[PDB]
């Protein structure tokens, strides 16, 4: 049981009213006790030498048991596979990417809501670039389609899935509708795929060999942003700015339980990191994006990395 100053107090008091929440007495004293843990957190982290700060965002009044529930993946995905079929060429490569400078070929960062589809916003996002890249048109795919369609090739909906899974699908049913005829829920519903407003359209489908992170360096300065899937900790919630790592996350495939889209990588103060766009709106991290280290397979983000060749 935590003491709670006026401070802490105050500021939970604006943070109820930023994110209209409104709380029982009894489950605001809860609450509060969760969101004035979150901050000492933070304050201690931040008052400490890291690579990256933390800071207040929509998650400060969860608990991760909570956040692990609603927004992470309910089980292990299949992310192992013994079969790969991308092999790198041959180095040096450019210093410095980022798919967002080069041209208008990133989408505008979504907001996946309380449920455990960010397998299909990394899927739209590495489509969506895809195509931009070869085309020069920048589409929005609908993720809903994914959460209500994608399950006979073993996705899960609300509750997980796979971006090399999902590009599978889509290359079978004959293409992904966008946002604008299929919108997004944020929960499990009837599947509404209609053949003649289908506009994204896959041809081929490249997985990364698990643990080959210089392919996906090769695949992002040559091709196109990356899907990939790591493992989210409590942290990780709280990510603000700079480079993320972790000494407590898992680096293997049945610990990833979140998928986001490598869109670039740097380095800085000689710490090599990516540049990677979330899902969880343009408010979180670095307006949705976060830096995370570069070269070490840092919770497991080189388990099951893929892209797909869009069919245009
Ligand atoms: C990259 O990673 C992904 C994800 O793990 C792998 O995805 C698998 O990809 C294979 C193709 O390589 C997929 O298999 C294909 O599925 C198609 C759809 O199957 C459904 O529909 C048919 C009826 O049309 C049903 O029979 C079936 O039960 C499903 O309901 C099939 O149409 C394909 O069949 C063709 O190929 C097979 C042999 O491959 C022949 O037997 C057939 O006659 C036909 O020619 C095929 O089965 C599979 O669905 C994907 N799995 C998942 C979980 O997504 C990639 O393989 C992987 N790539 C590499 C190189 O590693
Ligand atoms: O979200 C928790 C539930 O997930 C599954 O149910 C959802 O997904 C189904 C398809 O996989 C939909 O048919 C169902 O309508 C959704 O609620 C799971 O089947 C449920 O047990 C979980 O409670
Ligand atoms: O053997 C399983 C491990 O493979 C990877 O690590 C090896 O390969 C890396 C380059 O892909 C090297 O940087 C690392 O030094 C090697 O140990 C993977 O990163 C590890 O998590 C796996 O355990
Ligand atoms: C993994 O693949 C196996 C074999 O196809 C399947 O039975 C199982 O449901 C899959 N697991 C998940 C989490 O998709
Ligand atoms: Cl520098
Ligand atoms: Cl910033």
């Amino acid at each position: 049981e935590l003491c709670v100053n006026s401070l802490e107090k105050f500021h939970f008091k604006s943070w109820m009213s930023k994110h209209r929440k409104t709380y029982s007495t009894e489950e605001y004293h809860h609450r509060l006790q969760t969101f004035a843990s979150n901050w000492r957190k933070i304050n201690a982290h931040n008052n400490g030498n890291h690579t990256f700060k933390m800071a207040l965002n929509q998650f400060s009044d969860m608990s991760f048991a909570e956040i692990k529930h609603k927004y992470l993946w309910s089980e292990p995905q299949n992310c192992s596979a013994t079969k790969s079929n991308y092999l790198r060429g041959t180095g040096p490569y450019p210093p410095s990417v980022d798919w967002r400078k080069k041209g208008n070929f990133v989408s505008p960062v979504k907001n996946q809501g309380a449920c455990g589809s960010s397998w299909t916003f990394s899927t739209t996002g590495a489509l969506e670039s895809a195509i931009a890249i070869a085309t020069g048109k920048m589409l929005s795919l609908a993720e809903q389609q994914l959460v209500d369609c994608a399950q006979d090739f073993n996705n899960h909906g609300c509750q997980g899935g796979l971006p090399s899974q999902a590009f599978e699908y889509i290359l079978y049913n004959k293409g992904i509708m966008g946002e604008d005829t299929y919108p997004y829920q944020g929960k499990d519903g009837y599947c509404k795929f209609q053949p003649g407003k289908a506009i994204g359209f896959v041809k081929d489908v490249a997985n990364i060999t698990i643990y080959d992170e210089e392919a996906m360096v090769e695949a992002v300065a040559l091709y196109n942003p990356v899907s990939f899937a790591f493992e989210v900790t409590q942290d990780f919630m709280m990510y603000r700015t700079g480079i993320y790592s972790s000494t407590s996350c898992h680096k293997t495939p049945d610990k990833v339980n979140h998928a986001v889209l490598a869109v670039g990588y740097g380095e800085k103060n000689g710490i090599p990191y990516w540049i990677v766009k979330n899902s969880w709106g343009p408010q979180w991290g670095m307006n949705g994006y976060f830096l995370i280290e570069r070269g070490k397979n840092m919770c497991g983000l080189a388990a099951c990395a893929s892209y797909p060749i869009p069919l245009v």
